[PDB]
């Protein structure tokens, strides 16, 4: 089963056939990509807000228009999927989902309302693919560059009526029915500590400083609880590297930042008529990103090494979280740098899958976003910025859908790509909930 | 080789598995969709400006979020393709193409600068797939709802340095080197008359009123020259239906409107804070569309019937032209109606291909566009509008990338879908110029 080794323009862009990305007929290669054998493992990579527009913009900037992302573009089976949410009151579709309803959809197979995690519109709990994988004896990992309490990694291990119920305090106030002291299952962080995935890596150390309002660990901070329940806690790249075993007896919990992990590249925010009034921008590496803080590609590798030891197999979710956050912030460099970061993690995943032979790798996004690539001389009503690309030309990015401080995500269908056993199920038009059923089936979870 | 008969939500949207579009594993069905046999015919359908966002918005409105376009969504092999143009002066990438450079790319296989038709950055001509098909003896058809001189159908039959060179007058002024009287090949309309495709249907009768400045037909209007050169001219549906033969001796030229054919649905223009200040809209059929004017689906059927008689095979291009124009106009209803219109033509094409067995059908767009689907309560800097969808819920559309009277197209990669022999070549990431090579090879044109 081949991965697309090179789909960059084959020659001179200005010449006949020079911009072609293909060098011959693809039929035979697609036939070799088709297999219904069971998958022993699944690696799901999520670019939050990484719709087709975000992928095109990052490619143009970092690899040039005729370039090619060795990870993101290398998946051979591609399709488009819908991710609409539900109106909680009426049950009718809500055309633009947030990260919580969408993460719930692929993780439980049931649509829900914006803001919900692991529950349907009647606030009923539904088991997630991670809980199911664990029940069957598979190793499980949940990796993200965001706070571990954020929507995407939280939907795999928590069931609360509002994504805001990070810890004990917000929960009592916003999710009374889930508040530990009122008899509920607990806050996102508490449920995360109970779910006990084998490998959990990300940011969000802040919330772990809260203290439980009830239960066995009442009065202990969530960090103490974790140590007490036997989790191996690591907080930097060296200690993360030192980990040699991660399992039910010694589950790994890596907290690498108080909030969201540092962004890869810095650049200024887009601005009104910024493509006209200001000079083009060249993104620059964030000095704070650090040799101390593991990258998304490192976390992914370490997670695969550990989850690997399980004979039954594993399920791993990896999230390039800040693509969406920088998109809301109208910051081209933060957004693109996070897309490049994700590509590196996709590459480690593909290398492993390529060798192993029984791993289904999927790369997609939870919803589309605001950024659009427009003509250089565009006079737009929103925020714009001109960037100096790898091609030595200027690309202009526009964010024109919000008068508020945060740009809105969007509802357009977007790319889903896959590689490995059962990858055929992402081709054509599908729904985000289909992804739950594809993964369950691929893994044979009954 | 199967078409996706049904990818609508399988049941109750609010229930587990109810929103799924798949009913079982797709592996076998995909293996059956794979064929490298030669294509006898090719039908290329283009939605101008129909990016994934446009497809999603039209689907939500007309079929409901869990709905499914029987034509557009039924193609089983899908991928994403890049359509960047070149800066004429530098030869570097220009991230946002216009309809002319993009149409040139899939029709000649060479990238070019915005505004160019059938020539590279050096202004050198390159043969089009239609000219090549014709030389090989295949019947050829070029159908559109725009003026026949517009970028999309023009790129198949003309080579001029600027899309604006509609007829004799604009050409002398704008394309001196192509001006007939200055020894050039002629205006778009004149080269169209020379190209002699067997079936040409669309609007743009206006320009045919011009008179040739030179050559055999100097002093005759372009309409006269057509009659003189042997073309069968039809201008309404009944006369179109009466045509029984179309070939090199009796080529058909249908002019159904002075300019662009009428739009299918009417609705108001999007407006500042329109989703907040004004009530939701329900689109309404255009009373002027007429029983007299063939629809795109009718033009397609007729063209297939006539091109069909050719034993060698045929090449047909069909354009749902006004999707792009209504998008520029920030008119949701016009935009959506034109996408539903294209769906019907896709349907006709698929029905024929399905029976015939040797027809490659491709549905894609030339570039992406402005419209975005945003949250209902969005307060945006641009033009917005709330619409009443088939689901009984409201969807909001936003156009926020231009302060001018025309919304800008965008540069995001977008969906390409295909069915039939050689369709595998549209899967994964490809380039718009690869489409030229895919069609030329599928057809065996040497
Ligand atoms: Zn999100
Ligand atoms: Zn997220
Ligand atoms: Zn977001
Ligand atoms: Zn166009
Ligand atoms: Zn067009
Ligand atoms: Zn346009």
């Amino acid at each position: 089963m081949p991965v697309l080794e090179n789909r960059a323009a084959q020659g001179d862009i200005t010449a006949p056939g020079g911009a072609r990305r293909l060098t011959g007929d693809q039929t035979a290669a697609l036939r070799d990509s088709l297999s219904d054998k069971p998958a022993k493992n699944i690696i799901l990579l999520i670019g939050d807000g990484m719709g087709d527009s975000e992928i095109t913009a990052a490619r143009n900037y970092a690899e040039g228009a005729g370039g090619f992302f060795k990870g993101i573009d290398a998946l051979p089976l591609t399709g488009q999927y819908t991710h609409y949410a539900l109106n909680k009151k009426t049950g009718k579709p809500d055309y633009v989902t947030d990260s919580a309803a969408s993460a719930t959809a692929w993780s439980t197979g049931v649509k829900t309302y914006n803001g919900a995690l692991g529950v349907d519109i009647h606030e009923k709990d539904h088991p997630t693919i991670l809980e199911m994988a664990k029940a069957a004896g598979l190793a499980t990992g949940n990796v993200s560059t965001a706070e571990l309490q954020d929507a995407t990694p939280a939907a795999l291990v928590a069931h609360v009526t509002s994504r805001k119920c990070y810890g004990p305090s917000a929960t009592s106030e916003k999710c009374p029915g889930n508040a530990l002291e009122k008899g509920g299952k607990g806050s996102i962080t508490e449920q995360l500590l109970n779910a006990r995935a084998d490998v959990t890596l990300g940011g969000g150390a802040k919330t772990f400083a809260e203290t439980a309002t009830a239960g066995e660990w009442q009065g202990k901070t969530l960090r103490e609880q974790a140590q007490a329940r036997g989790y191996q806690l690591v907080s930097d790249a060296a200690s993360l590297n030192s980990v040699t075993e991660a399992n039910q007896q010694k589950p790994l919990l890596g907290l690498f930042a108080d909030g969201n992990m540092p962004v890869r590249w810095l650049g200024p925010k887009a601005t009104y008529h910024g493509n006209i009034d200001k000079p083009a921008v060249t993104c620059t590496p964030n000095p704070q990103r650090n040799d101390s803080v593991p990258t998304l590609a490192q976390m992914t590798d370490k997670a695969i090494e550990l989850l690997s030891k399980n004979e039954k197999g594993f399920f791993l979710q990896v999230e390039g979280a800040s693509i969406d956050k920088q998109d809301h912030a109208a910051n081209p460099c933060g957004q693109i740098g996070e897309t490049v970061d994700l590509d590196e993690a996709v590459q480690r995943a593909l290398e492993f899958a390529k060798k192993e032979g029984n791993t289904l790798v999927i790369v997609t996004a939870d919803h589309a976003h605001a950024s659009q690539i427009v003509a250089p001389d565009t006079k737009a009503p929103g925020l714009t910025q001109a960037l100096n690309t790898k091609d030595g030309a200027v690309m202009v990015m526009s964010y024109g859908n919000s008068e508020e401080d945060s740009q809105e995500q969007t509802g357009s269908q977007l790319r889903i790509a896959a590689y490995g056993p059962h990858a055929a199920n992402v081709v054509g038009l599908t729904d985000q909930t289909d992804l739950f059923y594809t993964m369950k089936a691929a893994l044979g979870l009954k």
